[PDB]
């Protein structure tokens, strides 16, 4: 069977009590997580080693949560106490797991389900063979080693509009905030980067990037994490947000494709 999950944030006993609750048995199921696998919670090393070691049974893509990570590790941004990373960043086998973690995709595709999986979920302005392509790009920033200099370059705001155009820092900044970042869109499809609310409490023009009718969520189901403020609710058809707030102390969310059947466990929190 095929389970989903969405923003684990070191929530690791919830994980494990979920995936124990579908008795998730790898090699003949395969987990679907949509990033943000580390931070606020209490067992961010905990979930990293666990996740890398089912190779491949597990299908990852990163969030802004990992990437944060990745700079701190590389002396590219600070730590800050709330995430909880010490135990992890001092961890004997640290640099085995960030060097594991930054191999991972942005952007899962799956053509027999009809599922695409990015952490934020899809802009409208892509297509599927553009969103590819800026996946590849990005993903091959991350695992070369001038990775350090990508993280440092990946912070900011703007451009916030796809163009084809666009090049250097600016096209990597925008791929990085559309599949990471993204929740809110101008009706254009551009990118709004500060409201992260739920959508009946934004303020107009807004809308939900999966509301603005797009080609990819036209020939594919999306699933994605992220937004926790949305709660996982109102969603159209084949959009599917799996990030209920576990640690926040809301639900950690589990949806097995098979016959899209949830399965929740509450936050110890
Ligand atoms: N159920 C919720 N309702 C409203 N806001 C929430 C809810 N859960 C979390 N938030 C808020 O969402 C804000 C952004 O958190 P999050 O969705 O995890 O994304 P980010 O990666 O940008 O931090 C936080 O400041 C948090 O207070
Ligand atoms: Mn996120
Ligand atoms: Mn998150």
């Amino acid at each position: 069977a095929t389970y989903l999950i969405g923003d684990v944030h070191g929530c690791y006993d919830e994980l494990i009590a979920l995936l124990h609750k579908v008795e998730f048995t790898p090699g003949k199921d395969t987990l679907w997580l949509t990033g943000d696998l580390v931070a606020r919670g209490p067992g961010s090393l905990d979930v990293l080693r666990y996740v890398k070691s089912l190779g491949d049974s597990v299908r990852l893509v990163l969030g802004n949560h990992d990437l944060h990570l990745l700079a701190v590790f590389a002396g590219i941004s600070r730590n800050k106490p709330k995430d909880r990373l010490t135990p992890l960043l001092e961890a004997p086998d640290a640099d085995e797991l960030l060097n594991w973690l930054r191999r991972q995709p942005l952007l899962q595709i799956d053509e027999e389900k009809k599922l695409v999986m990015a952490h934020a979920g899809i802009t409208p302005q892509w297509d599927l063979q553009t969103a590819k392509e800026c996946a590849r790009d990005v993903e091959a920033v991350l695992s070369s080693d001038s990775y350090p200099f990508f993280l440092d370059a990946m912070y900011g705001d703007m451009p916030n509009n796809w163009s084809p155009e666009l090049r250097g820092l600016g096209r990597l900044r925008f791929i990085t905030n559309a599949f990471t970042r993204m929740r809110f869109c101008f009706p254009n499809g551009q990118l709004d980067m500060y409201s992260k609310e739920s959508p009946e409490e934004a303020p107009a023009p807004l809308k939900p990037w999966f509301a603005i009718p797009g080609p990819v969520a036209e020939e594919y189901s999306i699933a994605f994490g992220h937004w926790a403020s949305l709660e996982g609710k109102g969603t159209p058809e084949g959009i599917y947000a799996l990030d209920t707030g576990c640690c926040w102390g809301g639900t950690l969310t589990c949806l097995r494709w098979e016959d899209k059947q949830y399965f929740v466990q509450p936050s110890n929190r």
